[PDB]
């Protein structure tokens, strides 16, 4: 294991952390490692908003590497939006330090009911330094100059509750973590690790959707009308006015979906982007299943996909690798 490491768990058996220390002493914080943002943050001592309670705090004053900054940020996401102030201070992830730029949060109030309801305490970027503000180099990119990584690549093999926990390796790939061969999808731009895949459901079909590979989403997200026209005459209920969309588990029409490249195809079918909703009623399932519109017609491949297909996001190569995920390490 000549590349750095860190061990994800898992949390309610969807999504997932990771942890993450600041400052030159310890000083740990549970993250959600999101490639689908370029920021890091993390809970001030000085934070004075109540989601703050629960978790752990950064005190810039009891570390020697701490750098004062100041400058006002605010880090807004689809979920939620984060105040607090730019500061700099020694970065640990994994076994691998070095003095990075971060946001000490303040106040937590845009980002609940999820921040309070969720045990991680910070989110660390994983995207590109244009998906960044205050215009920040990737950390695994930093790393690479610094000669304390080998190539500028990540990867992630996702755990599962009580099979396997799971890994960030940093700077190398491990065959322990896929089966079969790997496969490279070119980023159609250097802002999320986003490549170009043509988008078929079943009779539906959306060629050279922009997929968005992104482990913070929790969800698999999809176009509007994609998802209308994929839910027809599928015997699925969707409560009104709620993205709540209900089925027998066993539901024989349940579509996978199939994104192909000219390298390969990935599929993903229903007992992945299913979930069990039992206390609800019996054999009854949820389709973890968003339908989410941008600017031009995306797919957010989040944790579902990625759950199934162990994933390679190469910075220095500019593309990202696909392979099955070994069934267990
Ligand atoms: C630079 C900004 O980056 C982004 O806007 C995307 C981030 O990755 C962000 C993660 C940060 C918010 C941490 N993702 C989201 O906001 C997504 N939210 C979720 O996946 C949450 N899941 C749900 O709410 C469940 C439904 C999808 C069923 C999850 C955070 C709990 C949305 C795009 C869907």
């Amino acid at each position: 294991s000549s590349n750095d490491n860190i061990e994800l768990v898992d949390f309610q058996n969807i999504m997932f952390y990771g942890d993450a220390e600041v400052g030159d002493n310890q000083q740990p914080f549970t993250f959600i490692l999101d490639t689908g943002s370029a920021n890091l943050w993390v809970p001030s001592v000085k934070c004075t908003t109540a989601g703050c309670l629960t978790k752990h705090l950064y005190d810039s004053s009891k570390s020697r590497t701490y750098e004062k900054d100041g400058t006002k940020v605010e880090m807004n996401y689809v979920s939620g939006t984060v105040s607090g102030f730019f500061s700099k201070d020694l970065v640990t992830v994994g076994n691998l330090s070095l003095p990075y730029k971060f946001i000490e949060v303040i106040d937590t109030n845009g980002f609940e009911p999820t921040y309070t309801a969720s045990t991680f305490d910070g989110i660390l970027g994983l995207g590109w330094k244009d998906l960044s503000i205050g215009s920040v180099d990737p950390i695994v990119v930093e790393l690479k100059n610094q000669n304390k990584i080998e190539n500028a690549l990540f990867t992630f093999y996702l755990p599962v509750h009580d099979k396997h926990t799971g890994f960030l390796t940093i700077g190398g790939i491990e065959e322990r973590f896929y089966e079969g061969p790997l496969t490279y999808e070119k980023l159609n731009h250097d802002l999320y690790w986003q490549i170009t895949l043509d988008a078929h459901v079943g009779n539906i079909m959306l060629e050279k959707a922009n997929c968005i590979v992104d482990s913070g989403t929790s969800a698999i997200t999809v176009p509007t009308d994609f998802l209308n026209k994929m839910l027809q005459n599928l015997d699925v209920i969707k409560v009104p006015f709620l993205p709540f969309y209900v089925t027998l588990c066993n539901n024989s029409k349940l579509p996978t979906f199939e994104f192909t490249s000219e390298n390969g195809k990935y599929t993903l079918e229903p007992e992945y982007y299913l979930q069990h909703i039992e206390d609800v009623g019996p054999g009854l399932c949820m389709l973890n299943i968003i339908g989410l519109d941008f600017p031009v017609p995306t797919f957010i491949l989040g944790d579902p996909f990625m759950r199934k297909y162990f994933t390679v996001f190469d910075y220095d190569n500019h593309s990202v690798g696909i392979a099955l995920a070994k069934k267990n390490l």
